[PDB]
Parts: C-alpha cells; structure tokens; sequence
C-alpha cells in the first residue's frame, strides 16, 4: 500500500484538502451575517464540541481501515461494524465525494480560466456608480458560465470555459497519477507555501487600499465587530455547526481515505490537530482580511450588509473582479486573486477524486493509472450535467454537501463510537499519538457530538422547485445504485479468490 513520506507532507496535503474557497470568502459573510466577532463565540465552541473530535475519529477509522489494505467506508464501516447495512451506508462516503468531484472541479476551472482571461488582459474595462462597474463583470462572468437568458434551464458555457475544464481535469490526473507521496504530498509541499505567499501579498496590497468611499480598516471593522445580540438566534448556531463541517471537510470520507495512508503506529492525534489549526487560521487571517475588506474599501461600510447579502460567489466572482479593475495595476491582482483560488481547489480536488481511486485500488484490484482514469472518465462524464443543466449544481450539493456530509458524519460517530465500541475507538485515535487526547473528548466524542449533529439534523429537515431537478435527483440516484454494483462485485471477487 501507499503512504504518506513526511510528517510534513501529510498535514500539508491534510491542510491543503480542508484550505479552499471556502476559508476566503464562505467563512467572512458567514460571520458578518451572524454577529460578526461575536460569531466567533459559537464558531469555536463548534470547533471544539464538533469539529475536532469528528476529524480526530475520520482518522482513526482511517488509519484502523488501512492498515488493513481498504481506504473507503464500504470496507472500512464493514470492519467496525460485520452487516449488509454497514456497507451500504458505506456508500455514500464513496458517493458523496463523487457527486461533489461532478461540480468542484468545473468550478475549479473558472478560477483557471479567468486566471488565465485576467492575466493576458482579456476582462471588461468600465465606465461612476457601483452597478455601473458592477453590471460588466456580472456578464463576463456569465458568458463564460453560459448562464441562460431565456426561460430554459440550459447552460451554454463558452468554448474557452469547456477548454480549461477539460485543461483543469488534465492537471488533476497529473497529480493524482503520480500517486499519494510523489504527486498529492509533492504538490502540497509546493501549493500550500505558494498559497500563503499569495493570500499574505494581498492582505498587504488590501491593506493599502483607500478611496473617496474608505479604507481596508472600515472592512476589518465592520466585519469583527461583535454583534452579541444575534447569539439568541439558534439559526447563528447552526450555521456556525454546519460551518465547521464545511470549513474541515467532515462527512466526505476523504478525511477517512486520506488517513488510511498514514501508518499503523503513526500519530494521528497532534498531527490532525495542526492540519485543523491550519485551516483556521487561513479563514480567521487571511481570508477575512481580504475579500470583505477589499469591498467595504472600494464601495463604503454603508454597502457592507448589502455586500455580505449579495452572497460569497458574487463577492468573488463578480464584486472583486470589479474593484480590481478600478485599482492600480488591479489587472496583475485579478490574476493573483484568480490563481489563489485555483490553487486552493487543486489541493481540495485532487483530495476528493481519491476516494474513488482508492476504491478501484483497494477493492477492485485496479492499477493506479486505471483507477485514476476511470474516475476521471466518469467525473468529466458528470460533469456535463453541471455544465449543460441550469439549477443542476445546486441539486446535487444540496444532498451531497447539504444534508449528505452532515448524515453520513452522524453515521461514522454511531458505527466508529457506539457500535465498534467506545473503548476499542478511544484507543484507536490515541495510539502512537505524540499527544494523548484529553479525557473529557471521551464523553464529547460519545454524546455531545452525537446530540450537536442530531438536533441539527433535525432542523435542515424541518426548515427543507422545477421538474428538471428530477434529471439530476435522476442521475445522482442512479450513481448510488451502480455504486452499490461496485461494492456487490467487490465481494463477489474476494469470495472466489
Ligand atoms: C472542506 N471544505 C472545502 C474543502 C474541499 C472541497 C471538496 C470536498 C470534497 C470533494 Cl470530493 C471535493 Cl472534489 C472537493 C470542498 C467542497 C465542498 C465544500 C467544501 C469544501
Ligand atoms: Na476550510
Ligand atoms: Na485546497
């Protein structure tokens, strides 16, 4: 089996799974919206009830499974748990991360792409007034999604959008190709200095930011101003629970895939624990100082609520180009800003595609260069519903990274924890630890945990169309059912042999 080479390298690919775009620009209008500094009060306490322990037992179970040759939860919720529902829970951390591999990677592309528009000179030059600079930028970006202008859901992207995707996929099957020491651990020790690098020179090139409507110190103050009265609001609860399984990357079982190459007596403990700190202090410092900075700076603090209400993809895509193209030299910085943002999925999507990699791997006996074909053939193949069907990627991630990762994090804490057993578990994630975990994780990890994840399950139900939403519910039912195929016909092989 393959394994990780350094220490370093592990909490880098660790890292560089859970860094994404999510800590630049989900995390800063999550927060502004929810209290702002006051925000942080439930954002840590999920980091520590919730957070920690469920990334701590994704390792373990990890490490437990590959040990044992079987990074996925098909096989690995089989050796905690001997039963026919066992596997097909497993499923759908094998399903999850496939369905979201269908939409990331195109999103993916766009970073790329626009990289690519914003470096050579190719974006939008107006001329005033903000939906006059606004308005530019709102149509560069949907030509080149391909964004429907009449009634029907059907997406017409641009030949070049198509191009990069095909380009985008190409980089992630150089990678992954290469395996999970000399091609994901390789490009994490080069990806995630080059991102720091980035994401630091444009905090300081933020910072420097001032016109008639402000300063970046207006967008730092607007943002962490602590709003204490919306701590009563049980909604700013759940959205900093259901961030934190976003922000780590908990329930896609590439957490599980991912530690299942780290060795038997290997620590788990400490080195998740700096792979989790990692992802924090990338949202806490250099995300939120400089996309809602940069906003309030250009368009004033008296658009700030407007701005966090326009929501993080416009923040990104369509309100950041446009002040860069009112800054000096802001042409450069759309391209840092762009290849940022690239780099911060390549590290998260070469994460992703490896779970199914593994499956054909471990459980189909398939050589490495065929798994990470055939995973790419079929990702690609996907993808042309996201590409082609309006409304389709919000389908497919609300069940997958909507209800989907929060179910399935609830399904590892039951069959890790209560039906493999506390006591067989806790030993588990502390063996070969550097550091112990603390003895009070042993009853957070059991109940408390569990309760955070269930009551919230409970109210995503409570709270929760077209008909064309049926095409893609069609299709991402259809990928559990030939899942479900693989895993038959993975233990219909090991019978005979
Ligand atoms: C974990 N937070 C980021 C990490 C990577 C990225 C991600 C997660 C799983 C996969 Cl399978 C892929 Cl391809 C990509 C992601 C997706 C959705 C939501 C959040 C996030
Ligand atoms: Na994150
Ligand atoms: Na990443």
């Amino acid at each position: 089996r393959e394994h990780w080479a350094t220490r370093l390298g592990l909490i880098l690919a660790m890292a560089g799974y859970a860094v994404d775009l999510g800590n630049f620009l989900r995390f800063p209008v999550q927060a502004a919206e929810n209290g702002g500094g006051a925000f942080m009060i439930p954002y840590i306490i999920a980091f520590l009830l919730v957070g920690i322990p469920l990334m701590w037992i994704e390792w373990a179970m990890g490490r437990y499974g590959g040990a044992q040759g079987h990074g996925t939860t098909p096989a690995i919720f089989y050796l905690l748990w001997r039963n026919r529902f066992a596997k097909i829970l497993g499923v759908f951390g094998l399903w999850i991360p496939l369905v979201v591999a269908s939409y990331y990677v195109y999103i993916e592309s766009w970073t790329l792409g626009f990289a690519i528009k914003f470096l050579v000179g190719l974006v939008p030059e107006p001329p005033t007034d903000p939906d006059s600079i606004l308005r530019p930028f709102k149509e560069f970006l949907y030509s080149y999604i391909g964004v429907p202008k009449g009634d029907e859901p059907i997406l017409k992207p641009s030949l070049f959008a198509y191009i990069v995707f095909l380009i985008t996929m190409f980089i992630n099957v150089s990678i992954l190709i290469r395996g999970i020491s000399k091609g994901i651990e390789r490009f994490a020790k080069i990806a995630m200095p080059t991102l720091f690098i980035l994401a630091v020179f444009l905090v300081i090139r933020v910072f420097l930011l001032e016109t008639p409507n402000g300063t970046a110190a207006d967008g730092l103050n607007f943002l962490w101003t602590p709003d204490f009265e919306k701590l009563k609001d049980p909604g700013v609860w759940i959205a900093a629970v259901g961030q934190i399984f976003f922000s780590l990357g908990l329930g896609f079982g590439v957490l599980i895939t991912f530690a299942s190459y780290v060795r038997k007596d290997q620590d788990i403990v400490l080195s998740g624990l700096t792979a989790a700190t990692l992802n924090e202090k990338a949202s806490v410092i250099l995300g939120g100082s400089i996309s809602i900075p940069a906003a309030v700076a250009f368009f004033g603090v008296a658009n700030a609520v407007a701005i966090a209400k326009a929501g993080a993809f416009n923040l990104g895509f369509i309100t950041l180009p446009a002040i860069f193209s009112q800054t000096a030299g802001g042409t450069f910085l759309g391209f840092l800003w762009f290849f940022l943002l690239f780099f911060a999925g390549l590290t998260s999507s070469i994460a992703g595609m490896q779970g199914m990699i593994a499956f054909l791997e471990d459980e189909l006996k398939l050589s490495r260069k065929h798994a990470v074909l055939w995973t790419a053939a079929i990702v690609f193949f996907s993808a042309h519903l996201v590409m082609f069907l309006n409304k389709s990627l919000d389908e497919m991630d609300f069940w997958a990274t909507g209800i989907g990762v929060v179910f399935f994090g609830l399904t590892e804490l039951i069959i890790f924890f209560w039906i493999f057993g506390a006591d067989k578990a806790w030993e588990e994630i502390n063996r070969g630890g550097i550091i112990k975990v603390p003895r009070i994780y042993y009853y957070v990890m059991r109940y408390i945990t569990p309760a955070f994840l269930a009551v919230l399950l409970v109210v995503w139900a409570r709270e929760y169309t077209h008909w064309t939403v049926w095409i893609t519910r069609f299709y991402i039912i259809g990928l559990f059912l030939f899942l479900t195929f693989l895993v038959f016909l993975a233990e219909r092989r090991r019978n005979h042999e």
